[PDB]
């Protein structure tokens, strides 16, 4: 038998699981959603996490972080996103990163991983 | 006369106001608990503090500890719960220890004491 | 004209704004209070801070202090008393000290001032 | 593109988005306050933090700084103004500074700016 580590153990939601991702593995997830016609998005902030409210359900702190420039409406290539995961690594060298994926038929997102960690 | 003293002496419950337990001490509170079909159990955890809610009776937080392994379904002898005891304290070396006991006629435990301090 | 400092200035209640106390000026306080025929007592914390609740008027924390060993039954001259204050702040010198004064046929207290700061 | 930086760029108000102030523009901003017959005054505090409630709208605290000496009434030159940020810099080196102006007729503030910071 084997225990589970309960102390100082954090996860990072989906794909957190599994041995950690290298280059040739994030170009193949975006090939993917390019195909589909979805807009890609970046975003950064320093502290993840989470707070409550006394007696209101359906509340919680800590579901924003900030846009880089503006989402790419009309790329057609994987090379300009990612051109755009280094000038933002250089700037805020102490902070997440995470990429998202738009849809406007259905006004949904599709695609949420983080690729850096301080 | 004499004054108790009131600056950082905290308790642990049953058998904390009696001299320090030895061995030979805990081989014999094993022995009791098998002769009356018990079965025995496990736990750890970090910091034992409590805390309460703004209006709710009856309520309140740090009662729940980790479970090692198993309950242990059909020991017999005090020899297989006393070397259990040296591989918990040589991973986890910065936490605490208890010791239940499980009753399936009535569905409550029957003892409780601490055998590790940080 | 001239300015009140408000920056790190804490106030301890009655006789606080005097020049600092003396001896041959605290053994006068106790000569009123035995002719008055009241009860002397002591008590000590470390820290007198004070807190609130949300909605409930009269409600305040930290009004309780230790009791040393038992109200003086009987006392009779001022020598026992300036005894025991040295006792007091040999076993715990990092703490404060007050010294209060009981009436029985009222039920309330008489008087209360502070002998020692940390 | 440019990206504003959201990490440690606090604001202080009015005329807080311009290059640094300095002298003679801090003496024409008392000229224009004094030709409309308008009462000087003086405020300081350490910390500029506000909070909240939890359930009361309009209310939170950190609005109500010390007030130097007294309100200046009959002043009618600017060198007895410029003359008492001195001294209030001299005792009080490790805290904020802000200027205000009165008006009697329809009793409300008129400016407010800050000029010195820790």
């Amino acid at each position: 038998m084997q225990v589970w580590n309960p102390i100082d153990n954090p996860k990072f939601e989906t794909l957190s699981y599994l041995p950690p991702l290298t280059d040739n593995q994030i170009a193949r997830e975006i090939d993917y959603m390019l195909r589909n016609k979805w807009i890609p998005c970046l975003e950064f902030d320093p502290s993840g996490t989470i707070t409550t409210l006394p007696g209101q359900p359906g509340y919680y702190g800590g579901r924003y972080w900030t846009m880089w420039k503006l989402p790419m409406f009309g790329c057609n290539n994987a090379g300009y996103v990612l051109r755009e995961i280094e000038h933002c690594k250089n700037a805020y060298p102490g902070c997440f990163i995470r990429v998202l994926g738009f849809d406007n038929i259905r006004q949904v997102q599709c695609c949420a991983f983080i690729v850096h960690k301080p």
